[PDB]
C-alpha cells in the first residue's frame, strides 16, 4: 500500500484528574473518508483500542468509544485542518501509555477496531499520569 506518515502530538506528564488533548495529522499524503482511531499501549501490554471516528453526512461524524474511556474521552476531527483529536478528561494512572493514531481502510464506519486489522500507525505520543 501507499506510504502514509501519521504524526501524533500532545503527549505529556499530567496528574490524576487532569485533562489532556491529543492531536494527529499526516505528513504529506493523507486520507479522505477513512475510519480513524486511537489505540494505547504500555510496555508488555496488548495494544488497546480507545476510540474511533469516521465521516457522516455534512460536517457530522460517527464515533465509538471503548468501555475503558466511556464518559471521559471524546474523539473529534477537523476535515479542513486534516486533524483528528482525542480529548482526555478525568485522567487516571491507568491511562498512562503511548497513544497511537490508527487508520483501517477496510472499515466503512466508526466502530470497534482490531489492532491487527489496522493499515496505518503513527509513531505514538507518551501520556504519563501520576497519582
Amino acid at each position: 500500500m501507499a506510504e502514509v506518515q501519521l504524526v501524533e502530538s500532545g503527549g505529556g506528564l499530567v496528574q490524576a484528574g487532569d485533562s489532556l488533548r491529543l492531536s494527529a495529522t499526516a505528513s504529506g499524503r493523507t486520507f479522505s473518508r477513512a475510519v480513524m482511531g486511537w489505540f494505547r499501549q504500555a510496555p508488555g501490554k496488548e495494544r488497546e483500542f480507545v476510540a474511533a471516528i469516521s465521516a457522516a453526512p455534512g460536517t457530522a461524524y460517527y464515533a465509538f468509544y471503548a468501555d475503558s474511556v466511556r464518559g471521559r474521552f471524546s474523539i473529534s476531527a477537523d476535515s479542513a485542518k486534516n486533524t483528528v483529536y482525542l480529548q482526555m478528561n478525568s485522567l487516571k494512572p491507568e491511562d498512562t501509555a503511548v497513544y497511537y493514531v490508527a487508520a483501517d481502510l477496510k472499515m466503512q464506519v466508526a466502530a470497534y477496531m482490531n489492532q491487527r486489522s489496522v493499515d496505518y500507525w503513527g509513531q505514538g505520543t507518551q501520556v504519563t499520569v501520576s497519582s
